[PDB]
């Protein structure tokens, strides 16, 4: 037998169903760092932080919501695992470049891919640790890049993939695997990140927004009616999604598991002590079949603070807790997350969490597109009041335009309101629309950050000096090259 068969040796790479198998495999180590996508863009942000309302210790996820990560407790470690992803990647895009097997178009496919996967992950490495290593070969000592040289970096990887795909704006593999569309939806992100937080300016934000007209132009997608069936079991590959991670039965749970281990409620105190509005127990109900732990809370309030009456994203996107009081009545404790909703497989007495993790959907292309067209001073009216359409209904939105439509949502649900502010300013508004539209979703530290400083300490208990994310000890000793993350000293 072979003492020291390796995955770069010839004979596996034969074939275009090998590269295929090596691309599904690709997509596959991607998924390995979807938790940590969810971790990098959302609970630094305002929408956790209060306490488990069962009862859970939170061991260490407060570090999130608190800002109080540093370098014994960086709530992360390893650059998120992302590195193993690109060092992969690399050797697909050489062995892609290489190949005498491929057409012509399957190459360039495949490249399209790649450079877009190693793009993406590069731009989480930029907005969440700045300077950070640049390892573009594959391997089977070295000192970082200033955050500059790795914005360049991504920008000739999407004009690498966007070579790849040429006009091809089809799903070639489907919606869980990376396409045009995904590149142009980066592409969107990665040039008003460029524009508005590396002094791109003007040209960047026009490049941004061409990119996402593009999609709106070229590629199939749409909003579906219903805003719960966008995240669906069954309802997987339909047209709102651009890209998503793909979780499965004997595949792979959400997040590994890590959905489940934070933000679904526990069976045991569930059904021993809680009820829904009706003063019905969960013993008696299909919430009944959750069982996981909280140790990310949503604050309490943000329940009835975050949504207009009327609007759908509300009862899709959270359930409320209730608890019956000795004098009888039903009193509001708390919500947990209802935008995921898993399975109950044949015969099972608890839920499955095997929901895809959208990474890209229409919704987020027209939001993107309000926000280029609101940095440019142009109107961003008819993307926001597309999104809110869905929202609300279109009758219900129709009837109630003048308070509901853009700009005119706006008074008194601000005025003690720390999440979101009235329609009066665009960029609140479009913040406020991602709010609504992406919880859960991994957006909202991201949405801040992209905006400032400012944005980011008004919001959150993050300080200016300690917007990076620190770097864990393992990483430090076995890279001596590599400095501590700045902001994080003594
Ligand atoms: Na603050």
């Amino acid at each position: 037998i072979d003492p020291t068969s390796s995955i770069a040796d010839s004979n596996y790479w034969k074939t275009e169903a090998q590269f295929s198998t090596f691309n599904v495999g690709l997509h596959a180590l991607l998924r390995e760092c979807s938790f940590n996508f969810f971790l990098l863009g959302e609970p630094r942000a305002d929408i956790y932080g209060d306490v488990p309302f069962g009862g859970e210790a939170t061991q260490g996820m407060e570090r999130l919501p608190f800002n109080t990560i540093n370098k014994e407790n960086t709530g992360i470690s390893n650059f998120a695992g992302m590195y193993k992803v690109i060092n992969q990647i690399n050797l697909m895009i050489a062995k892609t470049k290489e190949t005498t097997v491929l057409s012509e178009a399957g190459k360039n496919y495949y490249l399209g891919e790649a450079y877009g996967m190693r793009a993406y992950l590069y731009f989480h490495l930029l907005r969440s640790w700045g300077d950070v290593i640049l390892y573009l070969d594959y391997t089977n000592s070295k000192a970082a890049s200033p955050a500059e040289e790795v914005m360049k970096q991504i920008k000739e990887d999407i004009t690498a993939s966007e070579k790849g795909f040429g006009s091809d704006y089809s799903f070639k593999y489907g919606r869980y695997y990376w396409s045009m569309a995904a590149t142009q939806m980066l592409k969107g992100e990665v040039y008003l990140w460029s524009g508005r937080q590396m002094g791109g300016g003007t040209a960047d934000y026009t490049t941004a927004k061409t990119a996402l007209q593009s999609i709106v132009s070229n590629a199939n997608v749409s909003l579906q009616d219903d805003f719960s069936k966008v995240f669906a079991y069954n309802n997987k590959d339909n047209s709102e999604i651009i890209f998503s991670i793909r979780n499965a039965k004997d595949e792979y749970n959400m997040w590994d598991d890590r959905f489940r281990q934070n933000l679904v409620p526990q069976q045991a105190y569930m059904t021993s002590t809680y009820c829904n509005k009706e003063g019905v127990s969960f013993k008696d109900l299909p919430e009944g079949q959750l069982n996981g732990l909280i140790r990310l809370q949503i604050r309490y309030d943000l329940y009835n603070k975050a949504f207009r009456d009327g609007d759908t994203r509300k009862d899709a996107s959270m359930t409320a807790v209730y608890q019956k009081q000795q004098d009888g009545t039903v009193k509001y404790i708390a919500p947990f997350c209802n935008k995921y909703q898993g399975v109950l497989l044949d015969g099972a007495s608890q839920r499955s969490f095997l929901n895809d993790y959208p990474i890209y959907r229409y919704a987020d292309c027209l939001l993107l597109l309000a926000e280029a067209k609101a940095l440019l001073g142009e109107d961003p009216t008819a993307e926001i009041n597309q999104v809110r359409e869905r929202a609300y209904g279109k009758e219900f939105f129709e009837a109630n335009k003048a308070t509901l439509a853009y700009p005119n949502d706006k008074g008194d649900f601000y005025t003690d309101n720390k999440y979101m502010s009235g329609d009066e300013d665009p960029l609140e508004a479009i913040l406020k629309e991602r709010m609504r539209e992406f919880m859960f979703e991994g957006k909202r530290w991201y949405d801040l950050r992209l905006l400032g400083a400012d944005y980011v300490t008004k919001r959150t208990s993050a300080v200016a000096t300690r917007l990076l994310w620190p770097i864990n000890e393992s990483v430090l000793t076995d890279n001596p090259a590599l400095k501590q993350t700045p902001g994080y000293q003594n």
